[PDB]
């Protein structure tokens, strides 16, 4: 791989609705938005069947709940500008159609909540800086204009909350490097400078938080296996030197912190099959990584269910959408086989960054 | 103090908006409910003004957060039944009238979330065994029937939800020893039987979640103490033996967990006034209680803002509500000193459980 | 029990040797201090038998390992002098007579040893003040003339190295709390001032250091239970509150580190039985106690073997020591039945501090 | 580099005498050991001057304190032979001449304390296994033949104490991996197989046991730059994935214990400076390298004075040792500027591994 490889990403969003069943959304052959959902947010659920959002998109969507618990999709249309829908209500299948957001938009969307409740949506824009829009009041059709927040960006912008609310948003650029910007107020537009976590980086940033309030950053490096970076915290505005993980991975990764308050990353592995690693301890050190049978045709998108259980989706080699998960809630829980979530086929509508 | 006493309770209830707005809800003078808010989460936002909810009640009030945002208010009525009322939007100030959900109510109620979405009521009935009854579809006004889980209370009840999701009930017993009760999988109507967990308590017991997915239970002991006690986890059913902590309190304790992930807790202590008592590592020993000034006529409320900020509300000498809070949300933040939030005077409404 | 009571001493001292064999000291009814060994320090090792030092005594010996490997014990005479023997080369049953060190004791000898390899030894003078003496050249037979740290104390003194080498000293006060001193730099002599830890406890203090190098003191309470402190750390001079454990215990505690780096501590319980109770996790909450067969008639001895597996000495009702140990090293290892070690019944010499 | 690279080494070994003085042992342009020591284990000791051992050595000296105290040295002769020399008396400048062990050494010798008392030595012999031989009663002049543990080392051996008082072995195989074999009884002539930790190493392994009683092994690796692996403890026979560290390092690193229990790696790094970096909280991430002023000639050697102070010592480029240490016993202490340690110029000696 060369320094400017962008690996990749999952087939699906994911979300928890109100009630807390998981839905996901992909693009299919007709380039449309479809989207499917546990009926029930029980261990054997069957799942709704899949459900077509009428108009053709030109990105890979972004899900959010709002803070009034109904799902929001976000994707760029065929005009390159930023569209979406909603449910009308929580845990309803009654959504809005797809409505403009305008915009000139050269990356997939992605969205995050304040911690007022406001959603916010990150781009790159036009002319490659990284744009914002969000709503002026929570969980409303009220939305801002388009700011720019600058910047020259080579992947797809990932953002997240800090313990106190701030968010922070981390994007590769020009350099190659992972680099980041902040809201330096909770929910305000009171912005830091780009600063760069140097590195470079050959995925798409995946951002998590630690129980102690610490984010962590996990990007494929330049020798093709995972890397990661935490804050230092306690008031410091440093991180802490990269470290990489031994294995060659294939895709971006996914981060997910298991109801033990530890941390797991999943990847596609250089056998083109799902692998999975942990933290042994507390901030522990890394287990070597678990191999699930199986040959898979993206990332891995992981969740977690009502109950804790963690579910992984990823595109199969019929690129039709399958799954695994936790029998139980245990974090040494047994593991279901793929499982096929069929009715349509997928396509990777992610945008093309160069 | 006597085993079967029950430490003074906190004067209001408190909640979270959907954008985070803190709100509290009290008894005044004419036995009705009101309530007060802050206009924005903000570190200098106003508060609104009280705003009465018409109808006499005859308990204190518990609040919770719906899975839709919409908050939503339980109370005893002049008839000994649960009544409730609820936004009909989330973050705004249209209310449904106080509607009857029946019942013969001998404790303030408790209000917790399941895993879900459904929203849950725990009381002591007419017969002084726990009863519950809940929303039967995520944040609908769908309520099942009334059913009991038995047991002999002594204190009211308190609810949490463990990490994989199911709730877990606390209260006293009549041998005046803390008993517990839990789902056995989550969000289902499949309940363990009463367990002891030994030790005199002699306030009703409040519970909160570790970072690492541990519940750990305070309450004061028959030495008025502070004691506390925690789930040992990874998988095993098993509690840790009692803690106690030196310095006696004189009101229940109310517990916090901080955006650094340690635990604190605050009571009123033997001079009558806010001490507060903090981790000092992950697990830690625990600080020396340090005091606020002033004397202090209820227990703590406790919340955190949308910045992390803790916040604590109690009864004034004046017979009003009184608050302070953090200015930052830094770990090592400064506090303010007591502020009135002024228009009424509270009563504390509690149900005398003798 | 009254505040100023001083709970059941165990009945022996024990050391490692230079190659981390078990050796026991303890008074049988001639009044002489006897002692014996393991032969090997192997799982399944043999004792080689009581063997006798000539001369009358009356106190409980105190033993030290040498920084020259070699065992040395301490012990007051009929003259209320200190004396002193010691093994002349490491491993050997080759001892020195009984050699004076003079003074005037009051209590049991207590030995440390400091960071730069000196002996210290400190016990209550004529006068109920701490008193020392030390080695001027490590391992060498040059000892200080005796000096005073002043305090009026009420139980024997307990020494321990702070992480940073200097020794802390810990003894009951006229008050029945729990205080200390401790040298200011390391292996000088150059003292604070006595300091309160309040607290009343009603046995001798017992300390250890966590893998952190923060000290922790154990005792029994006012009411009999267990209670502990810790340092705070991280430069702080501060401790942190107290905390008692339920269950009545009715000997002075023993604490051990084991090899995972968890603090274990070992009573006799309120049945007469041996109790003992675990840190869980990390820092962690401590386990309820659990009890081994066997009525014991001290309080327990507590060491580690070559292989850190946990060893424990008791007086039995037959007035001869008795033993049991952990059969692996893991800290899930079964343990065994009480085991004689015979030859010799013992008396409980402890001096008699009222 | 090439994988079978071994990065440079440490110019001298260091100990603590049974007082804890800082003594350090290197080869002279006259191909002879030479030693120097501090007078006093005080931060402001001065050092007694070069002492030289007569005698022409062939490779870096190895030391190690006995059970009993006194300091022991092992080299290899001009005869290829391993040959040892002792402190006659702990803490005194008397020393043995060099006495022969025999044998036919192809590395440095690597000298471990078993856990009960006899040192243990290993060395690459002439048909690159494994060969030790071991003292057979502790901290005696009674040496076991010498027996082969087969194998086929790239690397010098590293060895340690596990906390259950096995030694373990760590050296570099014909593959360039990292490989290691264990006593499977403390103490004893009971040996495993050969394993690999796969992963290929560039300097010779390294290893130290942290606070929870993991071994953690050190290396530089195939990209220059530091890399780590532990044991993942509670009785599992697995050891964690290996990490990376960012950052360039020249020469073998160096690891600590520092008295809060946190593990620090020196290592020169890529500008030829000493860097530091640190663990930033339990178990935790590590923090970016911090460099010292000055180009230094060798690895580091580091060490802890009795109070707990690291010191490190260097090659300069005047061919003299050079040192710097904390000046005070915090973890936050400032460290002093290199001093001159002056007298001789110092060689290394190190066995030309190819």
């Amino acid at each position: 791989i060369e320094n400017s490889a962008i690996a990749l990403s999952g087939i699906v969003s994911v979300a928890n609705n109100a009630d807390n069943r998981l839905e996901v959304f992909g693009v299919s052959t007709d380039s449309a938005v479809w989207h499917n959902w546990q009926t029930a947010p029980l261990p054997n659920s069957s799942w709704a069947g899949w459900n077509k959002f009428n108009g053709v998109v030109t990105s890979k969507p972004a899900v959010h709940r709002n803070s009034d618990g109904r799902l929001e999709v976000f994707v760029r249309g065929t005009d390159n500008a930023l569209w979406h829908n909603w449910q009308t209500a929580a845990d309803t299948n009654t959504w809005s159609s797809w409505q403009p957001l305008y915009g000139g938009i050269t990356s997939n969307p992605e969205v995050c909540l304040n911690s007022d409740g406001r959603l916010e949506v990150f781009v790159r824009g036009s002319d490659n800086a990284l744009w914002h829009i969000w709503q002026t009041a929570a969980h409303t059709n009220s939305w801002s204009n388009w700011k720019s927040l600058g910047g020259t960006l080579t992947s797809n912008p990932a953002a997240h909350l800090n313990a106190d609310g701030r968010i922070e948003v981390f994007a590769r650029g020009a350099d190659n490097a992972l680099w980041h910007i902040w809201q330096t107020a909770a929910h305000t537009d009171q912005w830091s400078n780009w600063q760069s976590l140097k590195s470079v980086i050959t995925s798409d940033p995946v951002v998590i938080n630690n129980c102690d309030g610490r984010l962590e950053v996990f990007a494929r490096g330049a020798d093709s296996t995972l890397r990661h970076i935490s804050q230092i915290g306690s008031d410091s505005v440093s991180w802490s030197n990269w470290q990489c993980l031994d294995g060659v991975i294939t895709s971006a990764p996914a981060a997910v912190k298991n109801i033990s308050g530890q941390l797991e990353v999943f990847a596609r592995g250089a056998d083109n099959t799902l692998w999975r690693t942990w933290q042994t301890s507390h901030n522990g050190p890394w287990s070597n990584w678990s191999s699930f049978t199986g040959i898979i045709a993206s990332a891995p998108t992981v969740a977690k269910n009502s109950d804790g259980r963690i579910e992984v989706f990823v595109l199969g080699l019929d690129k039709a959408l399958w799954h695994l998960w936790q029998t139980t809630s245990s974090t040494t829980s047994s593991w279901t086989t793929w499982a096929l979530i069929g009715g349509i086929t997928l396509i990777d509508a992610s945008v093309i960054l160069e």
